[PDB]
């Protein structure tokens, strides 16, 4: 492993322990959401976020908080308002914003620096 | 745990894995090493980083790096070159310094944007 991997492990852990259920822990599928595969063409999930880090395939953190935001965008899609999966969703991606934002990527570059 | 207690929770891990016998694992008594505190006034060790760490005693990589020296430098400095102690802080020495180089934190730095 490598440091960027560690750190994007590290806000990955973060946020997935917002998430006890483990709603997004593996990809949906059509059995368990029909429909899913109509409605969302673009399947995200921490799952798969954890192995594109292990791949090294996120050279960026903005190309992380991207995976991020489309799995919580994906889920806002296909399930409406009043479900435990949006709310969630709307929480989370609240959570990621703050803890991945210019000024907290400010202060951890002082720590490199 | 904190982004930065987390990178530097990386490099520890990395550089004692080049370590399997814990030669520095914990401080070094001087009856295992007669001597040792007449020539070695700030000791340091791997078990000793890693309370710093979980205390969040490090500002930075900068303060890390300079305890992973010490440590080796008192191993290179009370040991005699042909001595296991010696190569193998030598060893460490070398691989710690590639690992945390400024070089390697203007990238990774480049990555958190
Ligand atoms: C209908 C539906 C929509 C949706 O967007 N999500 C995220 C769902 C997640 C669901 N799941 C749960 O309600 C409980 C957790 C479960 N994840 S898990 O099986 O990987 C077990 C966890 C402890 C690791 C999740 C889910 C996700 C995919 C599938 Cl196929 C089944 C259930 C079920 C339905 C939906
Ligand atoms: C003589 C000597 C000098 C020195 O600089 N170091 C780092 C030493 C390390 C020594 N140790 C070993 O040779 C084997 C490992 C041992 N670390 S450990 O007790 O923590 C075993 C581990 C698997 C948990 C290490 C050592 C370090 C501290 C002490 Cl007090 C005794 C032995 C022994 C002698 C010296």
């Amino acid at each position: 492993s490598t440091p960027i991997q560690q750190l994007l492990e590290h806000f990955l852990r973060q946020l997935q322990r917002k998430d006890p259920h483990g709603f997004f822990a593996f990809p949906v599928t059509d059995a368990i959401a029909p429909g899913y595969s109509m409605i969302i063409k673009h399947p995200m999930d921490f799952g798969t976020m954890k192995d594109k880090i292990v791949a090294n395939e996120y050279k960026s953190v903005t190309e992380f908080k991207a995976d991020f935001k489309l799995m919580c965008d994906n889920a806002m899609t296909y399930n409406r308002p009043d479900t435990v999966y949006y709310k969630l969703a709307k929480k989370i991606l609240h959570a990621g914003f703050k803890m991945m934002s210019k000024e907290r990527l400010l202060a951890l570059k002082r720590s490199m620096s």
